[PDB]
DNA sequence: TGATAGCGCTATC
DNA sequence: TGATAGCGCTATC
């Protein structure tokens, strides 16, 4: 993340739905914001959300009475999408994971925040011909909310990541919104090798296999964008190596394959994948983020979570936004 | 409330 | 297309 000197979420109190590892919040409070209220069901998402910021997010929001949500100006929910990933079935509202829009509408209901941020892949943009998409656009709408979705890469932000997620920024009408604006792409300046922790603490996470086929050669010149350097197997999801200096792939939170979440990666001459602080690092979390003492799902929570700088941006030109109110 | 790893399909240009 | 990337799926221990 960066810091932010001129502190544009100052007054505003928001929640953390779907709390995970706590991005939102991170984002949001480096703008100023309070949080006062987080939800999150992972018992170990939990404790790593304890472990940094010592609350405990209230259990499955499902069967939260939504009057119980405390008062609040931005609502923020990062939810579930398998149900919607190009990486899954795809069975959408189908799906028991695919409900939780309807959690959301229904606490913006009976809450009416300000303003409703929410965060989900790519496909959720072009699930069922643009459904899934046009039903969130409508339902909001409908709840007197002004609707403003756009897909954002992580690697135009100045994260060394390729991670490309839908942002729905809905303000309420009362607000008269006019002038909210995603951020500018700027020029990427740092890259995977930046991030890269010494080879000694990451002895253990090389993988030497007979079957890695290396079809490229590594580079020397910084590009930002993923250069597939080799297969491992057969080449499938999580057995697939890039190139340091380009930047990395997504991780993802049920991956697998032998470099499970973090895809494969050449660091002189060997290769491997990549430790839980370098994942908090590509998803832009501070150093002083505590991660989760199990790597298995400290990779999940990574895995899932969002890219803080992204979501800073955001979370200024949200505060730019409502704090333009001219006579 | 688990850790690991081989999928095997889709969306995109 | 032809090659890649995907906050995934799911069997086995
Ligand atoms: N019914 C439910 N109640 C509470 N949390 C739920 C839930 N269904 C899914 N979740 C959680 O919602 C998250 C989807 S991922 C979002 C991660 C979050 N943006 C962060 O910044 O890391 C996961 O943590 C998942 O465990």
């Amino acid at each position: 993340m960066i810091e932010i000197k001129d502190k544009q979420l100052t007054g505003l109190r928001f929640i953390d739905l779907f709390a995970g590892l706590g991005g939102f919040r991170l984002a949001l409070e480096s703008c100023g914001a309070e949080c006062v209220y987080s939800n999150e069901w992972d018992k170990y998402a939990q404790e790593v959300y304890e472990m940094n910021f010592g609350e405990k997010p209230e259990g499955d929001i499902t069967q939260v009475n939504e009057k119980t949500i405390p008062d609040h100006d931005i609502l923020c929910a990062g939810f579930p999408c398998q149900a919607f990933s190009i990486s899954g079935k795809q069975k959408g509202f189908e799906d028991s994971r695919g409900t939780l829009f309807f959690d959301i509408a229904r606490i913006v209901r009976e809450k009416k925040p300000k303003v409703v941020f929410m965060e989900n892949v790519k496909n959720f943009a072009s699930h069922d011909n643009g459904n899934t998409l046009e039903v969130v656009k409508n339902t909001m709408n409908e709840l007197d909310y002004s609707f403003h979705a756009k897909v954002l890469n992580a690697l135009d932000y100045g994260i060394p990541q390729k991670r490309e997620r839908i942002y729905m920024i809905c303000f309420r009408n009362d607000l008269n919104i006019q002038n909210f604006q995603f951020p500018k792409p700027f020029e990427l300046n740092t890259f995977v090798k930046d991030l890269l922790l010494p080879d000694s603490e990451v002895e253990h996470l090389v993988i030497d296999r007979k079957d890695l086929v290396m079809t490229n050669q590594e580079i020397e010149q910084t590009t930002p964008k993923t250069v597939r350097l080799g297969i491992v197997g057969k080449g499938g999801q999580g057995e697939r190596i890039y190139s340091t200096r380009g930047i990395a792939i997504g991780l993802s939170a049920y991956g697998g394959g032998i470099f499970a979440k973090t895809g494969g990666y050449l660091v002189n001459g060997k290769t491997r994948k990549l430790h839980p602080r370098e994942c908090a690092r590509v998803m832009g979390y501070p150093d002083s983020y505590k991660v989760h003492p199990s790597t298995s799902q400290a990779y999940k929570q990574f895995g899932n979570s969002v890219v803080i700088n992204v979501l800073q941006y955001i979370a200024y030109n949200i505060g730019s936004s409502l704090n333009f109110k001219p006579y």
